[PDB]
């Protein structure tokens, strides 16, 4: 009668949902939070040894630094490879390199001025720098809070994502572990918290996202309450990241545009305009070979720097390209959207994430679900603008129309079978389509 298969100093059987690591000596398997090791620790271990193993045998065998610009910092540090992007010395010339500064494209605002109706008659297509909280309807906790206080509302055992900056991966540690992490002033490496959504947590009544935000929102305003798809919340996200955290060149996922405030530390975004040009070579360098190799910020006309300080608030729009680089410790808080005034681009993202293989996991939830039900609202309220004598706004004109081929496409026979478990349950997917082709045609023509 064998005894039960049981692992660990916890003498607990397999489950194969938690990490586990190794000890070299002794061959058991041990979890990571039993023996305090985290998940992105183990790529640095090379022969693990477990706490009681360690006793006669020392500590576990770590892997040997020979150079400060790979994301194997074991190799040999001769000449052949490049630098690769968040480690050392690409820091050290990130910052020293010359940028034209993003004075010279964003907006500088005051928060009463930010209003919708200032930004269907002047458009939102360049960042919007918004340097006093007045007027802007943003609710944020003092300039007091810190790391701590984070782990006091949402709790010390939430499991959060974490980038292993200088590798460029990311893994899974408890809230409490991070701050601990970040409390210790010697890192023993750099680490960044970029996706911790509070929406669910008792942090959420802390904050309250910009009106100009709220205001535009595609799910604020289109997204049913009754709808059986689980409302995508990216409205509130928790960011923290120490000196040197730094986060590649990409586009929001969807296409969203985002409010940034930073409480405290210091943040520079590296912006670059989504012309067509530019998009193009964005997504031949995103799912090249040699990506980690290559500052995308070279392969464009230009790249602008963009300084964001404590206590100013930053918003970025659709498509924009932009990397991110933590100059100082740092707390911030931030939140996607869509919105009815660049649906064209909107879309145009949609679909290079698409081609680009872009994983679930890093997309707008129900991203045409909630296309449907714009859709939907937005042919009532062109039906009842010209049932009043109305001429619709060029933009929302355009815009529908972008969602009309984009609708109708989603449809086409070898394609439906995908687009299929997305169209809400209550709406008529060809009936839609059609009553909208109508409409626009009516506008195109009694114009
Ligand atoms: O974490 C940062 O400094 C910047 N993050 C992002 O732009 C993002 O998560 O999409
Ligand atoms: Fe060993
Ligand atoms: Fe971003
Ligand atoms: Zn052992
Ligand atoms: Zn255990």
């Amino acid at each position: 009668p064998p005894p039960p298969p049981v692992y660990c100093v916890c003498r607990q059987p397999y489950d194969v949902n938690r990490f586990m690591i190794e000890c070299d000596i002794c061959k058991d398997w041990f979890h990571g939070s039993c023996v305090g090791v985290e998940e992105h620790h183990a790529v640095d271990i090379d022969l693990y040894h477990c706490p009681n193993c360690a006793v006669l045998h020392g500590s576990s065998l770590m892997k040997k630094r020979r150079n400060w610009h790979r994301h194997d910092y074991t190799e040999i540090d001769d000449g052949s490879k490049p630098v690769q992007a968040g480690t050392r010395t690409f820091i050290k010339e990130l910052r020293s390199r010359v940028f034209p500064s993003a004075d010279e494209i964003i907006i500088k605002m005051h928060g009463s001025q930010l209003t919708q109706r200032y930004l269907e008659k002047h458009g939102f297509d360049v960042p919007i720098m918004v340097p006093k909280l007045d007027d802007l309807g943003l609710r944020l906790p003092s300039p007091t809070f810190s790391v701590m206080d984070v782990e006091r509302y949402v709790g010390g055992d939430k499991v959060i994502d974490v980038i292993d900056v200088a590798r460029q991966a990311d893994s899974k540690m408890t809230l409490h572990n991070y701050v601990k992490y970040f409390m210790n002033p010697n890192r023993p490496k750099v680490l960044n918290v970029i996706s911790l959504e509070f929406s669910d947590t008792k942090m959420s009544e802390l904050v309250e996202v910009p009106d100009i935000a709220k205001k535009l929102s595609w799910v604020e305003n289109y997204w049913p309450d009754d709808s059986v798809f689980p409302k995508p919340f990216v409205q509130k996200y928790c960011l923290m990241g120490v000196q040197d955290s730094y986060t590649d060149f990409h586009i929001d996922f969807g296409g969203t545009s985002v409010w940034y405030h930073v409480l405290w530390g210091e943040k520079i975004f590296y912006l670059i305009k989504p012309t067509d040009e530019n998009l193009a070579r964005y997504e031949s360098w995103s799912s090249s070979v040699t990506q980690s190799e290559v500052f995308f910020g070279d392969k464009v006309d230009k790249c602008y720097k963009c300084v964001v300080k404590q206590g100013h608030t930053l918003f970025v729009p659709t498509g924009w390209i932009h990397a991110v680089l933590t100059s100082q410790d740092c707390m911030a808080f931030g939140g996607n959207f869509l919105h009815n005034l660049n649906i064209g681009m909107q879309l145009r993202c949609y679909e290079m994430e698409k081609r680009l293989k872009t994983p679930d996991l890093f997309k707008f939830p129900f991203f045409e679900a909630i296309c449907w039900f714009v859709a939907k609202n937005l042919l009532e309220t062109l039906k009842e603008l010209r049932e009043d004598g109305f001429q619709p706004q060029t933009y929302l004109v355009q815009g529908v129309k972008a969602l009309h081929t984009a609708l109708k496409l989603w449809m086409k026979k070898e394609l439906v079978s995908e687009h299929a478990f997305e169209i809400p349950d209550n709406v008529r997917p060809g009936h839609l389509i059609k009553e909208l082709s109508k409409v626009i045609r009516a506008i195109e023509e009694e114009n």
